[PDB]
């Protein structure tokens, strides 16, 4: 006689290239029987200034690839790896030569830039070369949207007339996905194929790959359409999960829980409104799931907060063409992923879960409402927005803003507040618990105070945080970074930020700059900002591969805890 | 060790049932190395007046199975099998026991009157007990229509408003695909699962399967959705084609020429409308293409004929296309585009249904159902037409037939083809214009919209098989043979449906699809018949109901085992 | 428009037949955005002595399902189904019609007797008519093993010669999955092609399904081949893994732990032997795994037990492990590597069949069929055996049990195991070494090589139910229930089968999988039985017949629909 397989690169097994096939930049270190402890893995740096890239491996790692996993390779190059072990009481050790291929972006016309989304390096403060940013991005596939989910036809309509779509099928794009060092380098690919294929029209294999977050095993769980999945990094599958039969459209978030659970955002199919119409509802929905893909619990999200509160969705863009305009709802918008109040439309958009561990409960963003606590009894905890539009009884449940002596501080109904730094989130995304306790928010700042500004430069994004104290109903702001950034600095959509407590910095992906420069890239500025200082320890700029074609988020990773 | 394959159950190999796994009701008697020629199967017949099926399987069969393959089982049953062969100048002969398992409807809800089809047999004369009908049904899924394409944005749409629709990708139905003989058995098979996929979200395994037509070598070509296939008896799927990237939504037909390649009738994808809105359009595309799946050639009917001609679009049922049934068509100029009755590319505005090939000239016999009956050639010229007069401009209304009778004398008849003092009468919303044996054209005419209206009550319907014979040269038609004029409404299919003339015992076969279609909560009649040509004797009358209400039958096919196994 | 959706069947939503399409006779009804609680479904018996089934639906299920599961109803029939629930503070009731359709068998030939495996009751004692049995049983396919893994060539092998097999990928039979009530009747049904597809040449569609065991959440784990799976009643498939890269060919166990954590049953793939030669182990690798499908931890057994150790290797019958049944087997030095009779890694010296896990020390207990009974610890020592002591070397040898009556006294055995002036006997070819609900260890004692010799003749054969008490620290065994021991031959079951102790009725129930394997020519007996422990009357005895010759069952299961939908 047959073909043998690769034989033993030194002294454990071969090293076999992309062992699962999803990864290009990995590679595997066969065990070959052999019984080690105590590894080591490093990477050697490219060049005069190449980051090196070193990690332990646990046993469960060792046993589940059944050998050494081998992570932050180049493309298209002669890597050198160095493998460190404990046999027999021995102290071991070999140096590889690992040949790697190139990265390919399958999905390329004549609005591609090049082939891979090009990077620039701003900054690197001493102390934060070893960083490592996974980027959440997408490119345009050649055909666009082509696929919607069948509606229910109205009883308003012609009699001749197709039945209308409804829901958010084509809310589906080819992912972009990589890993990136502080000299712009990429260290890791995930296939595009692994989960998406754009060309086919099978819906198993459609949707926009988002929520990419770690777990407690080091691995990470994502959705794309109608399936939720895990993965590792090593190109792994590990679940791969049909949304329940009554949900649809997972976007934005998945997050496992300490209780071996995941968070996911969707949609309701088939949700039949007091009107008697059917519809796929639009990102209003949240499902606790199990492993088994069962649904644990489900929190409707238009029982509980108000489809109908229009204060923050009649301020917004309506280019988030139509650039610049403030959107004019119509009573008559037909149903599917469009601005407009009430089951059927977009009237929520929760973009990000928070699961809090300490009473069991959720913290939701909803771009077009603000930031709600929800409990596990289905009941509003609070309620972070400004006053306008609430009524009770969700007006009680708003916070009520505070200086650091705990004063209350006096704002108008459109959060705008006087002799104060304080200021609410707009259209925000990512509101998360940090390690210390308290609520981070990327506010993107779409529809500040309510209203769009006079000049369309006048906009600008914040990374806030807040202390909330939800005994007595009180929020206060504790930090914010970006707002005297400018135009620059501005993220219309998308967006993370998360508190960084082993060096002390918030670290931020703004994925959408200059988004509305037709005809150029769209910027993702990754960042870490010290949070005493506020000096900028990192800044690395990402590219779009075409035109005005955003970004949506970055996750901070780190090698450590990647093979346990 | 392992496990053992099947052991030889007489003088040749094992014998397997359902070899391909998509036949049920059929078996392989495996070769198992042995060199054999005039074979010949023989089903028994179940019962006492059980249908006895039998056959010859030639050496590309043979070659092709690795054994002889065995059609017409009965389910569920210990059937009794005669294979007879000659090896080694001797004849030869082996009687098998073939148990078989049961047919399996996948597609069940509160709908469901049972899980099968049910058969009733009302005539069957003398001499024609032996005859097999294919029906080509379908049966309604739980979820129903689940997808559309997406279209382009209109600019007087709304700014905030998602995009719309466009095609007919809703157009989508399980099937359920049997032969039955002359004592309402079902004696084939074929998986739903084999094409179709309901449950799943992969568009390939959606659609509607539709256009079996037997090949040239006794195989069965069909489409379904996005995809167009060839299949056997035995269950063996042979090819499964993408449609080219430039068409979508695929339907009503598919049929082999001489010339090795296959007609469809298929939509145009991203279609760029004068205006420049780009759309899917609806059911007025024909493809020729090859067993490579490359187009060789296309006929654009939105440039061909006239998209613009409502003369029978705007008299038509609207229940057909439950209730707004009984309703004459209102058509509307805010129509949008899509599977919607109305003019020009984006709207059903031709909804072709069948195709002929022509050898004789290498041009194309097409069934418009909301236009009529053309001809068209190699040339992309239309070279003529059978329809009423009316809405026709020039050039076009210069290639209308002229009705003439036996004498060669004209017909009057109005613009709504109503004619004076004669039999002769176009037909409407029709079906199936193919060439019979003879050369004529033969037609089932629906009759939905008869003379450019509805008519005064909602029961005063009625569909023909009709035969015509056609002077090219001379620009005239005549009609040379008809029926089911004086059986009324309970012979009225308003959709769907076949004619099929059959020189072998001198019938016109025919299935009528929708009968009783609007009966809210009654099953729906799919009919076969054959009528003695010269006597208009009923030979054959085969009922078959289908297994949820009002739920449309398509097509049937009169299937000979003695073509089944070159 | 489209095709609209099931219409709703009363004051719910639509009722949908096999929802997730690997479960014909399950329904759905759905829930159509109703908000309510406590309900109780129940399908009512067909005709006199038809069994009912009932159970609750509790919120999860309703949430997953988006409807209320309908389990239990009888193929090809009318069925008569009742929900009850409250909505608004009210209570609310619903009476459905329910029409199912047929069981298809999809591996049929000329060995088939007919289609489906024939149920006989024999008794059913008052209180037991509402028992429900999960038989995990298959069916021969037409072709046998087709496929093998590709090993290493051996040094001393011909140099022209192709390399050879390795592993156990053979082990591969298409599924045969139901529940059967005390009636006899089929009242569910697992599609053959929900796992298994034994026509294409997907590997990951074959192997041999086993170790279905019941989970925390009324669901099920399975192992087919390379694959593990979870599943519901609904025919849901909740999870599917591929085995980890380093490992192959899981069959018969599959159990989750209180840990979240799943227990398999494998082999290592390209193990290094000593000698430098790799091979796929033989089912002598146990894994812990997570719901990632992730190694928590391995027990390699081949340096944990002795795989060198003969003692029932060498006493067993070449029949079993047809015609050569009857005869001892005679262990060879040569024996090639594969899934083969004969000792150390590469070869089947352990045919590990069942996994137990301890909760209260983090050990596992296994039973070797070739070997005995084991409890390994997490720290991967032996803690202790059960076996005759013959072969056994120190330091195992000092792990084995000491046999002790009710009074805690030595019984004198000999190192085969026949024991002196005792009911006492060690097991052999043993399955399904479990821990009952009272804490002791049971075992299906298959006994072949019973006293680690052949009889003197073939039919002086007997298996038992055993339960046993085991002090560990002490290390003493004591036997404290058997039956079946009187039974004989007509009780024997050579292979597979379980035990399982019931604490609701007090029962000790049991499935024999190959009751008359060896009779050419006829069925193979699954008997399900369930025998009062205190009397040891038999509470119920239903025999299941194979639906092709000599084809053995695997295990069944006494489930309960009460826990089915948590
Ligand atoms: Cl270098
Ligand atoms: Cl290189
Ligand atoms: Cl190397
Ligand atoms: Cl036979
Ligand atoms: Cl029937
Ligand atoms: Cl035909
Ligand atoms: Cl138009
Ligand atoms: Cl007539
Ligand atoms: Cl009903
Ligand atoms: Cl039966
Ligand atoms: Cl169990
Ligand atoms: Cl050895
Ligand atoms: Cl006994």
């Amino acid at each position: 006689a047959g073909f043998k397989p690769a034989p033993p690169a030194g002294q454990l097994g071969a090293v076999i290239v992309d062992p699962y096939g999803n990864a290009p930049l990995t590679a595997l270190v066969d065990l070959d029987s052999h019984v080690i402890s105590d590894v080591k893995v490093t990477v050697h740096g490219k060049g005069e200034k190449g980051v090196e890239i070193s990690y332990p491996v646990g046993q469960e790692s060792l046993k589940t690839y059944d050998g050494v996993p081998i992570f932050g390779l180049y493309q298209k190059f002669a890597n050198k790896v160095t493998v460190e072990w404990k046999e027999n009481g021995k102290v071991m050790k070999d140096d590889y030569v690992v040949h790697t291929s190139a990265i390919v972006n399958n999905y390329m016309d004549n609005r591609s830039i090049s082939d891979l989304q090009q990077t620039k390096v701003i900054k690197v403060a001493p102390g934060f070369e070893d960083r490592l940013y996974l980027v959440n991005t997408h490119t345009f596939t050649a055909q666009g949207s082509d696929l919607h989910w069948h509606g229910e036809k109205d009883k308003n309509a012609g009699i001749l007339d197709a039945g209308p779509a409804t829901g958010a099928l084509p809310f589906d794009i080819a992912p972009f996905t990589f890993i990136v060092d502080t000299e712009g380098e990429y260290r890791w690919w995930l296939d595009q194929d692994t989960f998406y294929d754009g060309r086919d029209r099978d819906i198993n294999k459609r949707g926009y790959l988002m929520g990419i977050r770690e777990t407690p095993r080091g691995t990470f769980t994502a959705v794309q359409g109608q399936h939720w999945y895990e993965f590792d990094m090593m190109g792994q599958v590990l679940e791969d999960h049909k949304l329940p039969r009554g949900f649809a459209d997972a976007t934005h978030e998945s997050i496992e829980t300490p209780n071996g659970t995941v968070l996911l955002r969707v949609g309701k199919s088939n949700y039949r409104r007091d009107d008697g119409v059917h519809v796929t509802t639009i990102r209003d929905h949240i499902l606790e799931v199990d492993k088994s893909g069962r649904v644990v619990d489900v929190w409707d999200l238009t029982k509980i907060l108000d489809p109908k509160r229009d204060a923050l969705l009649g301020a917004l863009d309506a280019g988030a063409a139509h650039a610049g305009q403030q959107a004019k709802l119509e009573p008559d918008t037909p149903f599917g992923d469009a601005l407009g109040v009430g089951p059927g439309r977009n009237w929520a958009h929760v973009n990000s879960i928070a699961y809090d561990a300490k009473d069991d409960s959720i913290i939701l963003s909803s771009r077009h409402q603000g930031v709600v606590k929800i409990g596990r009894d289905k009941q509003v905890k609070w309620i972070l927005a400004p006053s306008k539009g609430w009524e009770k009884p969700l007006a009680s449940k708003l916070l009520k803003p505070v200086d650091a002596n705990g004063k209350p501080i006096t704002c108008n109904e459109n959060g705008l507040c006087e002799n104060s730094d304080f200021d609410f989130t707009y259209t925000q995304h990512t509101a998360w618990i940090s390690s210390k306790g308290t609520l981070t928010i990327f506010d993107n700042g779409d529809g500040r105070h309510l209203e769009q500004p006079a000049l369309p430069t006048m906009k600008y994004s914040r990374f806030v945080e807040y202390k909330i104290d939800e005994k007595k109903g009180t929020v206060q702001q504790v930090w914010e970074y970006g707002k005297e950034r400018g135009y620059d600095f501005y993220s219309p959509i998308t967006s993370i930020i998360e508190y960084q407590a082993d060096r002390n910095t918030m670290f931020g992906f703004g994925g959408s700059i200059h988004l509305f420069d037709v005809g150029q890239p769209t910027v993702g500025k990754l960042n870490e900002i010290d949070y005493k200082t506020k000096e900028v320890k990192v800044e690395i700029d990402v590219l779009s591969d075409k035109p005005n074609q955003t970004h949506y988020r970055a996750l901070l990773v780190r090698p450590q805890q990647m093979f346990k």
